[PDB]
């Protein structure tokens, strides 16, 4: 078991680590497991002077604030998105571009980015006049909530993993984490992608092939898109993995739709189990959102995302063939 887990973790730095297996061999604590592994691997506990006690206490509490009864937005998704962010941060075209603080912020953002998710969409919370929707004026409702919960937990006993950052580092990491978690709001996707496209149209590259990211706005725009890419990375994974993720998301979609029906609401796109095509939905989603995003990302970091994009396109065609 320890041996099995260690074996899965050989793939820690690789796209398509099998996080499902990690969850199995870590007694269903994939977020705590993978975060500890990532922080050990990048030396973040040492660099930011975080004790293992404090770190594991925060991560255990964080993971406990993901809902195990929600089919997709649970701690396995968080873990997967944290591990994918960790891989993307090490893309060659981005070597030496980001600071230790930016790396910390990205992985932390990815870890907390869906904490306390109820398993329904922002539109559902809005259309049902949720307390959260009211709190945040219908604006990035769940994403504002994830941030509020992920940060509040840092104030629990033995949980402040940022205690030994400098004041300015703490302030800057909070802003960057906010930015990256808000970037997982699908409402911001088109503007994120437009900015990424600009990034690409005007990219500055060294002789070695590494991207030149002068100002802070350039860096955070890449980091936002990076976390958004990691959040939408399921279709770019090996088909056996992606299919597992699809099963989960449709289960979650069908539950929301059942809630909408029982409340006499109009059922949301892809949430009516009696009429939904899982395959058609995935293809549409890849065509309209995921592929344009990842193709632009691939352009930014060319050729580093060649296999990812090839996998995306192959999975797209496979699902389309299953319609
Ligand atoms: N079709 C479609 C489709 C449409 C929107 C969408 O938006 C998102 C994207 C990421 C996250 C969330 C919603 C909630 O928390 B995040 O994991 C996902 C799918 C899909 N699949
Ligand atoms: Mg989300
Ligand atoms: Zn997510």
């Amino acid at each position: 078991n320890e041996d099995h887990l260690a074996k899965e973790l050989e793939d820690l730095n690789k796209w398509g680590l099998n996080i499902f297996n990690v969850a199995g061999y870590s007694h269903n604590r994939p977020l705590t497991c993978i975060m500890y592994a990532i922080f050990q691997e990048r030396d973040l506990l040492k660099t930011f002077r975080i004790s293992s006690d404090t770190f594991i206490t925060y991560m255990m509490t964080l993971e406990d604030h993901y809902h195990s009864d929600v089919a997709y937005h649970n701690s396995l998704h968080a873990a997967d998105v944290a591990q994918s962010t960790h891989v993307l941060l090490s893309t060659p075209a981005l070597d030496a571009v980001f600071t230790d603080l930016e790396i910390l912020a990205a992985i932390f953002a990815a870890a907390i980015h869906d904490v306390d998710h109820p398993g329904v969409s922002n539109q559902f919370l809005i259309n049902t006049n949720s307390e959260l929707a009211l709190m945040y004026n219908d604006e990035s409702v769940l994403e504002n909530h994830h941030l509020a919960v992920g940060f509040k937990l840092l104030q629990e006993e033995h949980c402040d993993i940022f205690m030994n950052l400098t004041k300015k580092q703490r302030q800057t990491l909070r802003k960057m984490v906010i930015d990256m978690v808000l970037a997982t709001d699908m409402s911001k996707h088109m503007s994120l992608l437009a900015d990424l496209k600009t990034m690409v149209e005007t990219k500055k590259v060294t002789s070695s092939g590494v991207l030149l990211l002068d100002n802070y706005t350039d860096r955070i725009q890449v980091l936002r898109n990076m976390v958004h890419c990691a959040d939408l990375s399921n279709p770019t994974k090996s088909l056996e993995l992606y299919r597992q993720w699809t099963d989960r998301i449709m289960e979650e979609f069908f539950q929301q739709g059942d809630k909408e029906r029982e409340r006499g609401m109009e059922i949301s796109p892809m949430c009516d189990k009696h009429t939904a095509s899982v395959e058609k939905s995935q293809v549409g989603f890849i065509d309209y959102i995921v592929h344009p995003l990842w193709e632009t990302w691939a352009d930014l970091v060319q050729p580093d995302a060649q296999d990812i994009l090839d996998t995306l396109e192959d999975n797209r065609n496979w699902y389309q063939s299953m319609i």
